[PDB]
């Protein structure tokens, strides 16, 4: 659970900065480098990214302007890292506007299932984390310098 709006926002800074750090590092080379043969670029690790946070927060009702569709992916690694601090504005100018405290405990669908929107919230920074895990190894694979993370 999160007990609180700031509270969340403390972890969710700390996330977002870190993903938009390594966003601005990608050139449009970078985008083009492989997980292995017949399988996802890293212009598609970071639109996913990207993406994500419409889908995921779509079944709370928070309503806020985002991209949704994850393919076809933009060439330009421009679009992408501007596209991630656009949406991450407006998701939490949304949640800022629009939620209390006690919002975290309504139970909304995610994908079929109930839940309290804290767990939401909990599902939108793991997800992002284990593809910008994944990110990080193909970054090194693309011959760019890394920033850290925890
Ligand atoms: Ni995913």
């Amino acid at each position: 659970m999160y007990q609180t709006i700031e509270g969340f926002l403390q972890s969710w800074t700390y996330e977002t900065e870190s993903t938009q750090k390594m966003l601005d590092v990608l050139t449009d080379e970078s985008l083009s480098q492989e997980i292995a043969p017949g399988h996802w670029t890293l212009g598609r690790v970071a639109w996913h990214i990207v993406t994500a946070i419409p889908v995921i927060l779509s079944g709370t009702g928070l309503k806020f302007e985002g991209e949704t569709k994850d393919y076809p992916v933009p060439t330009s690694a421009k679009t992408i890292a501007d596209g991630y601090r656009k949406v991450n504005t407006a998701f939490v100018e949304a949640l800022q506007s629009e939620w209390t405290d006690k919002d975290l405990t309504t139970i909304n669908d995610f994908f079929g299932r109930p839940m309290p929107n804290s767990i939401f919230l909990m599902t939108l920074i793991n997800h992002q984390n284990h593809h910008r895990g994944q990110m990080t190894v193909l970054m090194r694979q693309a011959g760019l310098t890394v920033p850290g993370v925890y």
